[PDB]
């Protein structure tokens, strides 16, 4: 089998990408954030309570002829940003682009943090990280990949986010028309339960190569680029005005500027991050300071190719035995 479904920005920044995704019988349709940093896939529900609901749609279990409470198991998660959610478990039959899975754990929010109320647009997540780091206790429960890696044709799957633009999420096969040149592959490490890899170096517009080791996580829930202060510092020292400031947090620029683009390495291939991929705007509505799109990873303890980075590539999510990461431009 294979699974094929449209992913599209929740704001004119690329803040996040939500993919629409059907639960129950009949179908409940709810856009989630499909997430390759985390493990749990959880909604807004019938049982969140009342005042944290602010527009999202909700995953009702009591209307869907397919839902089994999964009795005496609960979950809670915290995110990197500090963001958080709770609740109990259901299955259920989940959809995503036409592939189905059955017994599919959903995790049904009873508590969600402000930043998850504040944006209507996200009606929860859907975790693709490895299910090592899934929540639900007593008895830990498989990711919607995970579960369906048996039936796919491949046991992979890809994403191909746009830049101000819808793109795709595909499952169980390698689209060969949606990139240019070749797929290069990169060894992957589970040992942290994410997408961890080491990027080769990089390069600040057109600046000189650095061979230099990055290890990091492919993290599709991520907004921004996060390396480490060297590299930042590097690529900012580029863009006149351009500074770290304490108050905003973070790397802001004169939103007069021109963006130098930003090179990774993946083994001997280059990914070119376009300068405008970059601009995360102003600060403040009305400012003439904007926020950068590659920040420090310092006070995180890990780099985070988040999706200022992954837009600019096919990316392929190899879940063989040997797990790999392949990159191609596009």
């Amino acid at each position: 089998s294979t699974g094929s479904a449209t992913t599209t920005p929740i704001d004119s920044l690329d803040d996040a990408y939500i993919t629409p995704v059907q639960i129950g019988t009949p179908a409940q349709t709810l856009n989630l954030d499909f997430d390759t940093g985390s493990s749990d896939l959880w909604v807004f529900s019938s049982e969140t309570t009342a005042s944290e609901v602010d527009g999202q749609t909700i995953y009702t279990p009591s209307k869907s002829t397919t839902a089994k409470l999964l009795s005496g198991a609960t979950w809670s998660i915290s995110y990197g940003d500090g963001s958080s959610s709770s609740g109990d478990v259901y299955t259920d039959t989940v959809s995503v682009g036409g592939l189905t899975v059955t017994g599919q754990a959903v995790e049904s929010a009873k508590k969600v943090s402000s930043s998850f109320t504040e944006d209507s647009t996200i009606d929860g997540l859907l975790g693709l990280a490895f299910s090592t780091l899934n929540t639900v206790s007593p008895t830990q429960q498989k990711t919607f990949f995970d579960n369906a890696k048996a039936s796919l044709d491949s046991p992979v799957f890809t994403a191909d986010l746009g830049y101000h633009a819808p793109g795709t999420y595909n499952f169980g096969f390698i689209d060969t028309t949606a990139y240019t040149g070749s797929i290069t592959y990169t060894a992957v490490s589970t040992k942290q339960g994410f997408w961890e890899w080491t990027s080769t170096g990089y390069a600040v517009g057109s600046g000189t190569f650095k061979s230099t080791s990055i290890d990091g996580i492919a993290d599709t829930g991520t907004t921004l680029l996060y390396l480490p202060a060297t590299v930042v510092s590097a690529y900012w020292a580029q863009v006149s005005g351009a500074k770290s400031s304490s108050s905003v947090g973070g790397y802001v620029f004169p939103c007069s500027a021109t963006l130098p683009s930003f090179t990774f390495g993946v083994g001997s291939a280059r990914i070119v991050i376009p300068g405008d991929y970059i601009d995360f705007g102003p600060i403040s509505t009305g400012s003439s300071s904007c926020f950068g799109g590659i920040q420090s990873s310092a006070g995180i303890g890990i780099n985070i190719f988040g999706d200022v980075a992954l837009k600019a590539a096919f990316v392929v999510f190899n879940g063989a035995t040997t797990p790999t990461l392949g990159f191609a431009s596009k």
